[PDB]
């Protein structure tokens, strides 16, 4: 719930072609076009870091991993939030939990809960009122990527990283029927691949 | 077999050889492995991995919460052999709270540290249960204790002397999560971040 | 083709929306290519330049001065794809002074951080084709879009980026923003800032 | 100048081959891996914020030695840059290499950057011809430093490593052109220096 959308993708001119990077020959004709390559990812995710002890950094964090399946996010995050912590010459304490939708040790703590996509946004809404039941000393939800789609609620991620058009989105963090895992380029899936790997 | 065994007689490196973290200079006795070494040796596990279990479908474990750092870095390196086989390959991520859907799957269970062994061979025995195809572990520490009951990982990183480690996949207290290298705690530190 | 196209439409991120030094803050005026972005660039360059001319043996030669973290990085991923080809390949490695006999009838590739005029380049080929290669082409990470150019192109192209005056990542102003790791154009400020 | 660094004890030096990943081609080449790529990488950081708290206060001049060798080099500087980014100021760098325009050393912290130094006359001949074109500050940095009696007694600023007398191959050191694309610092075997000999 702040000004900064992040990076923003709009739909007029979107991403990069898929010759100009290196994509695993096996999803040659998986995909359509390349949206956000993994390098940009983690520059993007190190601006975040900085933003989350800017903005979180007064108490003891608890970053709060969502399970769905895409740890690759949260753990990039957090990697890049140890390294601002092991240069602040304060030994920094952190803890952190997965939820799958005991939580007292949210009590008067810092809460970062980390989402790879938003789509609808009625996950993450949901998970909020939970939340701020155990009556934290703040609440941020930082989401790597936020999809411009109709299914729109309302409601708007502290932290973002990219603002994206309406595709289906696979690769990094992002999975399809349990493939493109290897993918480390955020990508969108073609009508190939997403009959190839269908359930 | 054993992994990189690190020997009793000489413990690693000194503390100034490596970068450590400014404000744990006193809470640290000695550097047992550097993070560097850490990841080579994680990246030929992850080829031992996919040579023992690279038949079938691979459901990965996380064991929570001993440390989520070394199930990341494990997988990380295992996508990177999948991505350049010429082969789509698919794979499930699960995590233990310490379910019925592992029956009759390929099963690998990655521990970060193993110290007695009576926790992973109480989990095994949970698993088995729903009759698996197969169930390795995978551990990146397993510690050369009396206290041991004679528990054996699959696919084991390090073998390392009964001290007890901070340090890339281990806290304490919440603490030394900035720690990229396994070192050995002190009594300084054991009784400055005490709970 | 001619790489990532980076066109004068509105191109960059704002400076917020990365990691920049805060010595730097001011001294830039626009960040044109994260740091990241180049690295997933130059891996496919290294896949394309294996394939041109990475049969057997190459001399891959780096001009001096004007950069190096470009050559490095380039090389590093030859290398990476070297040790996964199931085959011992060796290499030259060298650096180029401009103001070498070991290039005949040899297989050599020039690396580049940037290119504006080509001018430097064009002087550079024909300096080393009378020493009779078996073939030489060139890669260069940037190729800036402008109206001073004779009309070099290089084989291999990463990025082509406006007529503006960019530093970071290979490329430096004075000495400085070398440990600015993303392509940046810079700013009046800067400019006056860290003059000669 | 006279911290070893990471010492390499010579009764049983270095790591079994099968413990580590290590290219195919080279499977036969090598005997025992040293130092794996990490290992260096790691070492090699802390070396980076020595010679920045000895040298790299203001303008320091990066000097490389070429042996067919760039890449400690290029990793120690990489390091550096990565510090220079915390410090609340812009320091000025200068990159030059130089094979056994040198008024531009004088009056400036000069850092020699060597891969391996075996006799190091090498390093003693490059330290007369540097100091005498009078520099502020100059100082060696040497990756690998190797525990032989035929060494001439010359000890660097900067260790990151001093291995036992055998021929290392692997990462910044090759042979003949060939084990670059290997990352850790290996023993060479009797059946490598036959497969890749001049
Ligand atoms: N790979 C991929 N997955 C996507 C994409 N968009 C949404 N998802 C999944 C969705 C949860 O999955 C619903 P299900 O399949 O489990 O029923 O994530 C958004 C929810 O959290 P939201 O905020 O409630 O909308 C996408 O572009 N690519
Ligand atoms: N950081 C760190 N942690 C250690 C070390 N040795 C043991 N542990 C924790 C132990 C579980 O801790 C129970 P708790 O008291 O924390 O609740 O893990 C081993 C069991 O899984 P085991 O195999 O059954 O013995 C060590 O050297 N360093
Ligand atoms: N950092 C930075 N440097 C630039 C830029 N554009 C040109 N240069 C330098 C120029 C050579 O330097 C001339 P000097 O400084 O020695 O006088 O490179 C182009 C020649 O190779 P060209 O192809 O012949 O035109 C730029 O945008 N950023
Ligand atoms: N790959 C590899 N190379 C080595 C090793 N030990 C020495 N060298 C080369 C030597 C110069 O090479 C002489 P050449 O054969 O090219 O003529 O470097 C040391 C001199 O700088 P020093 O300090 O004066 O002795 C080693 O273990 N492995």
């Amino acid at each position: 719930a702040t000004r900064s959308p992040g990076v923003v993708i709009s739909d007029d001119e979107p991403g990069y072609d898929l010759d100009l990077f290196a994509i695993p020959n096996h999803y040659a004709e998986d995909l359509e076009r390349v949206f956000i390559p993994h390098g940009l990812i983690m520059d993007r995710t190190e601006r975040l870091a900085r933003d989350v002890m800017k903005e979180m950094g007064g108490h003891h964090i608890v970053a709060l991993c969502v399970l769905k399946g895409g740890y690759k996010f949260f753990a990039d995050l957090l990697d890049y939030i140890k390294a601002l912590n092991r240069n602040s010459d304060r030994s920094i304490p952190m803890t952190v939990d997965f939820i799958r939708l005991d939580l007292s040790t949210l009590t008067g703590k810092n809460v970062l809960i980390v989402e790879d996509i938003i789509d609808t946004g009625k996950t993450m809404q949901t998970l909020l009122s939970l939340v701020r039941q155990y009556n934290p000393k703040m609440v941020k939800v930082a989401s790597l990527l936020v999809k411009r789609t109709p299914r729109s609620v309302g409601y708007k991620p502290d932290f973002v990283g990219f603002e994206i058009p309406d595709k289906f989105v696979v690769g990094y963090a992002l999975d399809y029927n349990e493939y493109f895992r290897d993918l480390n380029h955020v990508a969108v899936i073609s009508e190939t691949g997403k009959a190839k790997y269908k359930a």
